[PDB]
């Protein structure tokens, strides 16, 4: 598959979510799933299009595989890689912080030379602030299965329609 899909999750919702996905695209030999905890930040390399997916977790923070990768994602050249991203978050608990994990991964990944596709608009949420937010528009798709469940299934597929597109597809 020419799609890398690579997750982290400490309650199992980003990877429920990263699943939705890869289904939505068309399966396995559509897009590869990857846990970032199996994962080396050298298995980012292989492909030309990655996604992206992290929630936020103790206010801000980055879930703990992904900071525990981050400091090596240095080392992965993306120049050149179309890069998507999506979050799981919570508006309502953390409405100073919501979705800031993914804006940090995005903020890193895209300073090494990537091109951030997939951007999210901001109409149906309520939230303060959010490190993740560019333009006015989420820099990926943000779920919050915590207090927007039923917006879940669509917002998914509307997300994977868009992406198609810039991924060649
Ligand atoms: C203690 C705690 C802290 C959290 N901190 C944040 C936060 O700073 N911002 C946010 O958007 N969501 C935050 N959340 C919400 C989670 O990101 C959310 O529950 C998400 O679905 C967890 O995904 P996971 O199962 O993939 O780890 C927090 C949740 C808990 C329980």
């Amino acid at each position: 598959a020419k799609i890398g899909l690579f997750y982290g999750t400490q309650t199992g919702v980003t990877q429920t979510i990263a699943e939705s996905i890869q289904q939505e695209f068309g399966g396995e030999s559509i897009v590869d799933l990857n846990d970032i905890a199996n994962a080396d930040a050298s298995d980012l390399n292989a492909y030309d299009y990655l996604i992206i997916g992290c929630p936020t977790w103790n206010v801000g923070e980055l879930q703990s595989d992904w900071e525990g990768i981050y400091d090596d994602l240095d080392s992965v050249n993306f120049q050149g890689k179309k890069v998507a991203y999506f979050g799981a978050g919570d508006q309502v608990g953390y409405s100073d912080n919501f979705q800031d994990a993914m804006g940090i991964l995005e903020e890193k990944i895209s300073s090494l030379g990537s091109q951030t596709v997939g951007y999210w608009p901001i109409e149906g949420y309520d939230f303060n602030e959010s490190k993740a937010v560019r333009n006015n528009q989420f820099v990926g798709l943000a779920i919050d299965e915590d207090n927007q469940p039923d917006l879940t299934k669509n917002r998914i597929k509307t997300w994977v329609s868009q992406l198609k597109s810039e991924f060649g597809l």
